[PDB]
């Protein structure tokens, strides 16, 4: 119980945990989706619906809203959590995966925005809170469709926020850096060197460490509360200072 | 002769011939494509190729550049400046309308750029120019598929701008303001109040008046060019003044 | 609460949102001013006050150092006093244009590096500088302003990273218009009250002004655990002002 | 030339890459710069020299005054002298944090309304600032160069509103590094300078410094009518160096 008690909250991208978690300890009804079925284990955890959900299909998505909906009573906040990307330059990306990508990094984010904040306008308003990522701001060598499909969601983020501020329903964006997702440990892993590959991300920061998923859903967390009321259309890093500097934020050279 | 004297140059939506006279006045072999058959008088009016092309085909997309590539000899310069949009916020945009914008506004140039290289490749490197806007940097009110297709054009900037450099391939963008285009002249004819309208629109800018299509030529112009040989992944505003406000630049408080 | 036994500098808390918000937290809140008005805010909240003029060297070394002893420590600084001189660089005077950089800019840089010392003393620390949106943009006759909040945009990612390996965050807020009695003054000083209020509410997408509670919650947040790996940010409270190109809550 | 006849004024135009560009396109030039080999920049181009110190007001008087007197006419100012002051803020001396203040950011505020006034008399004309990119983000131990820059940054879309009425564009450049004599003798005096060298190239996608005459083929467009409708720009000469959020030519 407490800043979101009775509130329904729908997060995209709950697989992981730590931003249903967030709001289920302050008390709101959680319905998360996801591709992978561990997602369960999760809303099981914390009492909350789950729905396994392929984001890149338009009628999943009008599904996911509709169930999640009816489960929940309500729609107060939407975090658009789930990403994919397809490694590779311009060069080197299949168009398949790129609209992919697209489909599941921007248009999906747009389409459960709208769908939503119909659901929304039936409580007065709400908030939803876009995860983008630095990649949304700066790109990397061979990730064009990650930096691509982010970027949009970047600025679709102020689209969201200009058009949804009539309906009283406030849209900003957390901008992650390196964050010790199961993900990104196991990209360590995969790695070349993984001893090297952990300290070069965590020195991509200027806390010279990886971001917690915690810290991500605090983030999300604050940005979805009354708390952040005359807070809209803001992206809003959760880096460690890694887009501080115009080099390694922890390495300086 | 000139700056681009004997070099080869790719003009995507290159019916209003600003940028393709440009090209072309400094000694350019200009190929310019667009899906209305009046860029052949701009094509003939200045000794370039024109190909009739609807890049939102992938299939048209190779074949512009394979035949451009053909007839001109060489590619040294992507001018990526066609574009559409679909009017509505997420709320009221149909999905095939925005998935158009999308695939048009962001995965052409994508495309575009990787074919495009490759031919850059032979003559040792180039430079791509997207023709982006301030509105993918900031949004405005129901212009979803837009803000959201530039702003993804804008970080895709960035994202070839790291992976061509080690191909000697500049890319950058530049962002126009108000630009007084027939559609834009038009619109402002056929409102209630022309004058009103006129001015709101010029007032968007510091200098008070709307930019011209010669002057984003201009800007495309030396960002293609050896002037700006240590210019990589940079965004321009041609805007007058604009961006430099958070409110209207030329109409304070 | 949230800052239970800390304690809290906030320069120019004479307003008294920031140092209510702190102190409703637990914090134990220190507040310097000019105006002696601060003393209320203080006394309001079981609070020490300061008077205080920013603009010297002297006396900022002091509010520190009486401020420290008085809390018995320093876990967060919140730059907030601000002052403008109006005009642009042809009709702004010298002097007036230094003053405004020195309380704007140098006096931050320097309550920071004093405030982060004792920090050091309690294992790390936040601070969190009140810009503007006028850091991040200008507008026409305010050139001291834009310039003087710019440089603390640029001045908070040098923090930032300087005081990192101090466990010590720094971040911005940029606000909007913010309903302070400054800014209902300066509407109620207006030819057209009604109009000024309108246009001002009109730069946001909601349509209002901000409340000075609200950058409270905001300043409150980036200070508090909740945003332990946030550092370097600057976060708008704006209600959307900077997310459009031209009037947010009044499109053309 | 794209500036036959003009008078273009550049402050610290002792490198000489700016002075000379805008020589080659028929300006008359005026430099100024603390060093005296600014002369032989200046005899070399058919240009005046002033040995000024920018620090110094009444020398900023002086200068525009004179150089003004000398040709004729004021066309275009490009503000090019900076300085730095080693340290964060907890190492930094507040009078030499001042001093780059002074250089960095009052000076090309007071040079510009300066220029300003001439400007009108030949109905217009354009300013570029040299900020860096420096002012768009920070590094450890930069403080008073990155809140100096961070300021000229917001200063320089200041300026644009409030002289755009004036037919005055004004711009900036943010530079990446640049192989200027004194970064070529920092790579020397470092105790690896074939890793220094490596390390600073790398921090731009292009992988190599950038050279003198690139920046001033960037500020000669922005000062050009080529350039007419683009003023408030802060235009990257980087390689690339923004467009990541890591080192751009070394990504991990
Ligand atoms: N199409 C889809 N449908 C549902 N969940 C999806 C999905 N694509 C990805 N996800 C889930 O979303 C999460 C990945 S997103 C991880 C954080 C951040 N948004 C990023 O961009 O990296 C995982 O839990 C993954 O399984
Ligand atoms: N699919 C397509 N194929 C070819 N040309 C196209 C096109 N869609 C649009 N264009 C052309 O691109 C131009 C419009 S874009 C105009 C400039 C800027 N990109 C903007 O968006 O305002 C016109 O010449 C138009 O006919
Ligand atoms: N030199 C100085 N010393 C102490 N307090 C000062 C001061 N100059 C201004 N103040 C105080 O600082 C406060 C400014 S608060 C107004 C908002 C400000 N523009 C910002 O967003 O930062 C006021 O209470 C004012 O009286
Ligand atoms: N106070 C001053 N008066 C005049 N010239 C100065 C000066 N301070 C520095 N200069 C000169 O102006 C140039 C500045 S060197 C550094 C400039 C670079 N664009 C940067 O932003 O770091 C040099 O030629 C230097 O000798």
């Amino acid at each position: 119980m407490g800043l979101f008690a009775g509130k329904g909250v729908l997060v995209t991208g709950g697989g992981i945990g730590a931003i249903a978690q967030a709001f289920a300890r302050e008390g709101a009804l959680v319905a998360l989706c996801d591709l992978r079925p561990e997602g369960k284990e999760v809303a099981e955890a914390i009492g909350g619906a789950f729905f396994q959900v392929d984001l890149e299909d338009e009628r999943e998505r009008v599904r996911f809203v509709e169930e999640a909906a009816y489960a929940l009573g309500r729609v107060d906040v939407l975090v658009n959590n789930a990403a994919i990307a397809a490694p590779g330059s311009a060069l080197t990306v299949r168009l398949p995966e790129w609209r992919r990508v697209l489909e599941v990094n921007l248009t999906a984010p747009m389409h459960l925005s709208a769908l939503a904040a119909r659901e929304m306008r039936k409580v007065g308003g709400g908030a939803i809170v876009n995860v983008a990522s630095v990649q949304g701001l700066f790109a990397e060598q061979e990730n064009a469709a990650y930096n691509a499909s982010k970027g949009g969601l970047v600025n679709l983020t102020r689209s969201l926020a200009l058009d949804l501020a009539p309906l009283r329903i406030r849209v900003n964006a957390v901008a992650p850096g390196a964050i010790a997702t199961e993900a990104v440990l196991e990209a360590i892993a995969l790695s070349p060197d993984p001893e090297r590959t952990r300290r070069d991300w965590e020195d991509l920061h200027a806390l010279r460490r990886l971001g917690k998923p915690e810290e991500v859903a605090e983030a999300v967390l604050f940005l979805a509360s009354e708390k952040a009321s005359f807070i809209t259309g803001a992206i809003l890093p959760v880096d460690g200072g890694m887009t501080a500097s115009f080099m390694m934020a922890g390495r300086p050279v």
